Parts: structure tokens; sequence; C-alpha cells
């Protein structure tokens, strides 16, 4: 038993809610809240930009630390950093960004990252500005993650549309 209230279970392990990521990550406090990132860490629009101002910009000078020290990610990639108030950690995870020109193929990778954490709570990657169909994308988190997943949809008329078309 964990702490997600109100979800609507679609699979074994994927569970799906109309809510804000942020809102959410400050009731629940989960061990892992994943951020959909760019390879350069700057946060600054859609789930990143909301998770950053919340953090009071904190994630960001973290982030920019972490690329001084490492370099960028790989579009697909990830990396585990601090959750600030929101979480006890942050996965930083890159989906492909349709609207620069990335291979969506590289959704598959961005969600296999997942699996190595055992509960997460989480946005649909590269749904978004990332410019992704989220249909698409709830279909390969289902078909690729295999550990417990908690989704936070912001769009109330988007998630009653990836409710009502999940096969
Ligand atoms: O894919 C999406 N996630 S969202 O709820 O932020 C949203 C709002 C409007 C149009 C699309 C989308």
């Amino acid at each position: 038993v964990n702490s997600f209230s109100g979800y609507l279970k679609l699979t074994d392990n994927v569970y799906i809610k109309n809510a804000d990521i942020v809102e959410e990550a400050k009731k629940v406090k989960p061990t892992v809240v994943v951020n959909a990132a760019n390879v350069y860490l700057k946060h600054g629009g859609g789930v990143a930009g909301a998770l950053n101002k919340a953090t009071n910009n904190a994630m960001q000078v973290e982030s920019d630390d972490y690329i001084a020290t490492n370099g960028p990610l790989k579009v697909g990639g990830s990396c585990v950093l601090s959750g600030h108030n929101l979480a006890k950690h942050c996965l930083h995870v890159v989906g492909p960004n349709v609207n620069k020109g990335e291979d969506i193929q590289l959704l598959k990778s961005a969600y296999e990252n997942f699996n190595q954490h055992e509960v997460l709570l989480a946005p649909l990657l590269s749904a978004g500005i990332f410019g992704a169909d989220p249909i698409h994308s709830l279909r390969v988190c289902v078909d690729t993650v295999r550990t417990n997943v908690y989704l936070a949809v912001f769009d109330k008329n988007l998630y009653d549309k990836l409710v009502s078309s999940f096969l």
C-alpha cells in the first residue's frame, strides 16, 4: 500500500489521474517525481518550468551545477537529482521533442529509465510542449514501464480522452 489517492487503474502497474503534478508532488512527497527535462536541464516551461518554480529555482541551480560537471544528457536519457521540497528524488528524463525534429522511437528508451525505480509520480513523456501525441505516449508507457507509475495529466479534456480511448 502507498499514499497515491484518486487514480484510475489502467494496468497491473500503470495508474492515471487528472492532476497538476506540482500539487500532487507537494501533497504525496513521493520517493521519485519525474521531470520532463531537456538535455540542458533548462527548466523554462511545461512540466519542468512548473516543477522548478515550485522549488523557488533550487532545481535550476542544482541542474546548472550538474551540467557544468557532466555535460548535457542524451535524448532518451536521464539523471537522478534532488527532489527538493517536492519529492526525495527527481528523475529528469529527456523524451524526444517533436517540435525540434527528434526521433519518436526514442520515447521507448526514455520510458525505460522509469524501470530503475520501484514507484514514480510522472507526466506523460514527450506530451505537452514536446509535441508528441499523448495517446501514443501513454501506449509506450504501458508497453515499456514495468514498475509502478502514477501518471498526472494536467488537462481535464486530455485526461478524459486518454481514459476513453485506452485499449
Ligand atoms: O499533451 C498535453 N499535456 S497537457 O495536459 O499539459 C496539455 C494541454 C493542452 C494540450 C495538450 C496537452
